């Protein structure tokens, strides 16, 4: 019923494991370092260990080996809706196990509960220029929650090293549960005057977020629970997922290891693709048309692709398949907004550039990513502002990011130290 | 000539055409082993990121761009009448490679100086927190309020070429750098000087203009913060801080953004915390055992401190045969500035005592000292004795390292950060066959 005694007891079972791996397998070689790896950014070097989730190239990616698809099928949904609530993915990341509809519901009135934000906090965001970016008005909103964190004290008061995961248990929920607050009070202020809307307590997760921005439509609270559900965790070898990791492993409690991810996040190789995919669907529909044929589409994409340019969310995917990830939002829109000049355009791309990207041969998959799918959705029901949609993926990658930090202290994984090399010294060893 | 975007200009092709070329010819030369070990110990032996502006050399200590400390106190220009290198000229260093004029240093220290403005939101921003939030914390989220005005960031979006990037990246961090200090001290007179703020003098070099806005015009206090600012400027690329920024950088997020992550990952207990350690050690010392401590009975105390499990800050430490050469030039300030100091006294006898008791117990690689067992007398000597905000010394230090790389990241056109991730599971069945 409780998720903290729950994880206390799945605990010790892990670390064994994670010592087993030491003492029988320390030695056993996962691959080679090359000049390629140093230079290209860690291209194919397996690095770090991410226990929270892991892409299988057959199935998309697993929140802790459930694929999409069986997300949907056994996570528990809120009373009267039907996309998985992310209370329920959040007890599969941090326990392995799928939650009962009672503890999902003890789950959700717990961060309802922990999702206090104080005067400070909107204090530090307010005084920010209303130019600043929202992903820096909502990093420094992070940084003000941090002034709350319980696991500096603890580390300061000298905790023991084997209980280091209990306060970062608490950061981490408590940061959960407060940066949606502070991820709405944000689109309140740049987008609605600064008419900010209390949290309610007796909504879930993704609803009680669809409330704050000012969306209380019941189909907008399934799509947001629907995308704080996906978006919440991919490997750890992304640049925020990483990053969190990286600034966590100095021991810095989570508020400010997740602030140092959505720098990274915010940057436009890792969190604008989104956005990318919006303002050129938008385009396209302007420039060919709301109701353009597929084999004029057909011509139009081929076009596109043999003048140097890229169809946004194509050519990216690393999967035989189609990203799960899409069709969940893709199953969505046919169920709730088929009628929609967008979603129509981004339907009939989904028939249309995979054969092509195909018959031109220059990129490895054809297939589509979660990236898009999202835009269409959000601005069908009114979430047009582009450039706030990287915080929703902030809100959302919070439940993965964490949920990695709890295991990092649960297993004592240690500072994490590569080498750092100059190209005098690669010339030297060649 | 005068102009260091100019030089910075001519630099960058030749270097380009390193990378290039150390690709076609030496791409698949292989310079390690992928283990289990590694990749659970937080890549530890793993050599994965390039980093130019600095390289330890396992003799002669860190180097930068191959000039150790004790070459660069030589030949990099000082202050007028002083003795200890300028950061600017370290910076000019860090970032051409090559060794600056008297001249050259003191247009980039005009330049620095006129890029030193900040505007009013960012004290508003700090303000907002409480006076109690540590101190990393309200400089990290002014360096949040300094993003705003990116040049970066507004590049990218009006679509410059891949290849100009490092054009406004090297404004963002001159500019970076130019401001740092000035939030640094804001941050200082905030919290430990109620609020009486300093502002920035466009007459003063880097690190005068530092120490003066702390509160510090005397000029021996210059001479420690130049001295300090250019020895803690850059260490490699492997440690948190400046893994982070490139990190985040490598996302193609402006430096502002980079450098605020890496102080985060700077405020790290594991990380940036050695200097206040051991200063709060020393003081209980010379408490505990009086002011005039002798030198055997220092040996008395430390053999019984170290047999009862304990351990001596800023010892053991070492990765160097020999004793740092920043703890050296640091202990040189001090043997010069302050001999009579009660607190530098312990640390110099320290220095006597501990690496022979060391060795004789045999449970430590290196029994010599490292920067941070040095550098807190010397601040708090001269009045600088808040130990918490020292970390926030050490973050305007290392912008000078990290921001140099920043710019070479993008002149080099360093590609996104992505080491692959695996599990437990994975790895178990990587094992079973
Ligand atoms: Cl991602
Ligand atoms: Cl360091």
């Amino acid at each position: 019923l409780d998720l903290k005694s729950q994880l206390q007891e799945l605990i010790p079972e892990q670390q064994d494991r994670l010592k087993k791996l030491k003492s029988e397998h320390g030695k056993v070689q996962l691959g080679n370092i090359t000049v390629d790896m140093v230079i290209g950014g860690m291209r194919g070097m397996t690095g770090l260990l991410w226990e929270t989730s892991l892409l299988d190239p057959e199935e998309g990616i697993r929140f802790r080996g459930l694929s999409i698809p069986e997300c949907q099928k056994v996570l528990p949904t809120a009373q009267s809706g039907a996309e998985p609530l992310p209370e329920g993915l959040l007890w599969l990341l941090l326990t392995g196990k799928v939650p009962s509809k009672e503890q999902v519901e003890a789950l959700s009135k717990d961060l309802a509960n922990r999702a206090a934000v104080p005067d400070y906090v909107y204090n530090a965001i307010d005084a920010l220029p209303s130019t600043a970016h929202p992903m820096t008005q909502f990093a420094s909103g992070v940084m003000a929650l941090q002034v709350q964190s319980e696991f500096q004290k603890a580390y300061e008061n000298g905790i023991h090293k084997s209980k280091f995961w209990e306060p970062t248990y608490e950061d981490c929920l408590n940061l959960i549960a407060r940066v949606p607050v502070v991820a709405a009070y944000v689109y309140r202020r740049m987008y609605k005057n600064g008419d900010s809307i209390p949290s309610d307590k007796s909504l879930d997760y993704g609803a009680n977020f669809s409330h704050m921005l000012g969306f209380d439509d019941e189909k907008v609270k399934e799509l947001m629970r629907l995308y704080i559900t996906i978006h919440s965790d991919h490997e750890g070898g992304n640049v925020s997922a990483h990053t969190g990791h990286l600034v966590g492993s100095a021991l810095s409690d989570p508020y400010l290891s997740f602030a140092a991810a959505l720098n990274g996040l915010a940057g436009p190789l890792h969190g604008l693709a989104n956005q990318e995919v919006l303002l050129w669907i938008k385009s396209v529909v302007e420039e060919c048309g709301e109701d353009i044929s597929k084999e004029q589409l057909k011509e139009y994409v081929w076009k596109t692709l043999n003048s140097g340019k890229v169809i946004p969310g194509y050519g990216h995917g690393v999967l035989r398949n189609t990203d799960p990830r899409y069709v969940c939002q893709r199953e969505f829109a046919l169920k709730h907004l088929p009628d929609d000049p967008l979603f129509q355009l981004v339907s009939k791309l989904y028939e249309v550039v995979p054969p092509v990207l195909t018959e031109l041969g220059k990129v490895k998959n054809p297939w589509p990513n979660v990236d898009a799918h999202s835009g269409v959705l959000l601005n069908h029901y009114g979430l047009t502002e582009a450039r706030y949609y990287t915080v929703l993926f902030g809100v959302s990658r919070s439940l993965g990011i964490c949920s990695q930090l709890i295991w990092d202290r649960a297993l004592g994984l240690a500072l994490e130290r590569p080498k750092s090399v100059t190209m005098d010294w690669l010339e030297a060893h060649c």
